[PDB]
Formats: C-alpha cells, sequence, structure tokens
C-alpha cells in the first residue's frame, strides 16, 4: 500500500528534505575534536525548531530521547547524544536527521570524519557512500527493489565489508516509515517495482568487519558484534518518470540532484 505522492506532496518532500539536508550542512563546522555529541544534538534541535520551524521526528519515537541520532565508530545506529561523549581524532561519525515540516518527513544522514582521518574509516566511509550513489543511479520506473539491494551488497562485499540486515531504507511521506521496505541486500522476499511518485530512503549500514550487530544495555545503542567500524549515509528520493530526484542533497554531495535515464 505504497502511496504515490501528488505534485504538491512532492513539493513538501523537497522542502522537508532540504530542511533535513540543511541541518547537516549547518552542523559540520561544529564537528571538531573535543566537542560532545550531547552538544551537537543541542545545536541541531535548536536550529530545527527556532530557525527552521520544524520538529524532530526522532524525539519520542519509540521513546527516543534526543533530537538526532549520532553514532560513533563501531556504533552502527541509534547512538545517544551524550553531553559526556566527546569526539576524538580519527573518529568516524554518523548523524541522522529526520524532520517533519508541513506534515511531510525528510530523512537523511552522513558520515563526518573528525580531525585527522585514518586510512580505514576514510575508506569504509567512501565505499559506504559509493554504495548509496550506485543504488541512487538505478532508481527509475520499472526497476525492481530487489535489483538495487543485490547491487549494494556485491559492491560492499567486494571490498571485504558486510551489509547490516536488521535495518533498511523505507517509504517516507506523512509517515516516518511507510511501505516499501528498502533492503540493502537480496531477498526472494523483495519484489517491488518502482513507479513515478513513490518516495523512499536508501540508507545502507556497512560494517568494516562482520555483519552481526548487538544492542546495548540502554535499549538504544546498536554496536558491531565484533567492534569493527560501521558506517551509514542516507538519502530520501522521489521516483520520476525517467529516474529519480534526490530530495536531501547537500552542497557536499557529488551526485546530481536530478537523475535521468532518458535520451
Ligand atoms: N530507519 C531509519 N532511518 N532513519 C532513522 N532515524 C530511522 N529509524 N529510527 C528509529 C527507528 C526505530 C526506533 C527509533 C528510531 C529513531 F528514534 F532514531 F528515530
Ligand atoms: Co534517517
Ligand atoms: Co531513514
Ligand atoms: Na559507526
Amino acid at each position: 500500500a505504497i502511496s504515490i505522492k501528488t505534485p504538491e506532496d512532492i513539493e513538501k518532500m523537497r522542502v522537508a528534505g532540504r530542511l533535513a539536508a540543511e541541518v547537516l550542512e549547518m552542523i559540520e563546522p561544529y564537528v571538531k575534536p573535543g566537542v560532545s555529541t550531547g552538544e551537537l544534538d543541542r545545536i541541531c534541535n535548536d536550529y530545527i525548531v527556532n530557525e527552521q520551524h520544524a520538529v524532530s521526528a526522532c524525539l519520542g519515537y519509540h521513546g527516543y530521547p534526543k533530537s538526532v541520532c549520532i553514532s560513533i565508530n563501531e556504533v552502527v545506529c541509534h547512538g545517544i547524544p551524550d553531553d559526556a561523549k566527546l569526539l576524538k581524532d580519527g573518529d568516524i561519525v554518523n548523524i541522522d536527521v529526520t524532520v517533519i515540516k508541513d506534515g511531510f518527513h525528510g530523512d537523511t544522514s552522513k558520515m563526518f570524519i573528525v580531525g585527522k582521518p585514518t586510512i580505514m574509516g576514510e575508506r569504509l566511509c567512501r565505499i559506504t557512500q559509493e554504495s548509496l550513489y550506485l543504488a541512487l543511479r538505478m532508481v527509475k520506473p520499472g526497476i525492481n527493489l530487489r535489483e538495487i539491494g543485490a547491487a549494494i551488497q556485491k559492491f560492499v562485499e567486494a571490498e571485504g565489508f558486510s551489509v547490516v540486515r536488521e535495518y533498511c531504507g523505507h517509504g517516507i511521506g506523512r509517515g516516518f516509515h511507510e511501505e516499501p521496505q528498502v533492503l540493502h541486500y537480496d531477498s526472494r522476499e523483495t519484489n517491488v517495482v518502482l513507479k513515478p511518485g513513490m518516495t523512499f530512503t536508501i540508507e545502507p549500514m556497512v560494517n568494516a568487519g562482520k555483519k552481526e550487530i548487538r544492542t546495548m544495555k540502554d535499549g538504544w545503542t546498536v554496536k558491531t558484534k565484533d567492534r569493527s567500524l560501521s558506517a551509514q549515509y542516507e538519502h530520501t528520493i522521489v521516483v520520476t518518470d525517467n529516474g529519480c530526484e534526490i530530495l536531501t542533497l547537500r552542497k557536499d554531495d557529488t551526485i546530481p540532484a536530478i537523475i535521468s535515464h532518458d535520451e
């Protein structure tokens, strides 16, 4: 029961996506060594609310206590903005912003690397993003979700990394999570054939080591089961008549906003 967004609806996604991508533009300057994840959440929430005049879709969603998730190193997802957590040299850092504005969600996230990169997180972060872009490039009317998922996996495995299975991109709209599920791997289960006007996310979680994850005592923080690094990027898109438009693109992104397969 995939909604097909209207024109007016799609225009609201664009706004909401820009909003969400703008939070992540805003925050980069403040992503330095010595800063606290607790501090960043403070910063993004103030902005979301006061400046952007939007709400976090994070906050109180299943009891989520903070306004953005911010995962570090071997934290895979849903890390908790913690006033005592500080960023060190060498850290790979995901911050996931999801925003509602005028009743539509925008949902995006990115890796920041902090101070002096290391070769390994410099790399895992690169593949992770290329595995998103690869997939972004496949989206068009009549392709199957299954193809996309299979493709992300191969890319990712060929580099000696694994795709986290527990999480998936998703339908998005008036709801955070809508059909379809966007698995980032192959499944006889998946058989979705895309149509002009579906909105959804692509957001592969990629581990440097093995694909097994583990939730912490706090009920929230997911880690690598082998403490290997993990990394994620996410975008929201609309399928178009000839391809896709990416609705949460940033100035720092290197793929076009509009993507066409037509002649
Ligand atoms: N699937 C997701 N893509 N972006 C997000 N923020 C996603 N999920 N967030 C979840 C999922 C379950 C429970 C709580 C959250 C929260 F709060 F981080 F948003
Ligand atoms: Co997100
Ligand atoms: Co998402
Ligand atoms: Na991580």
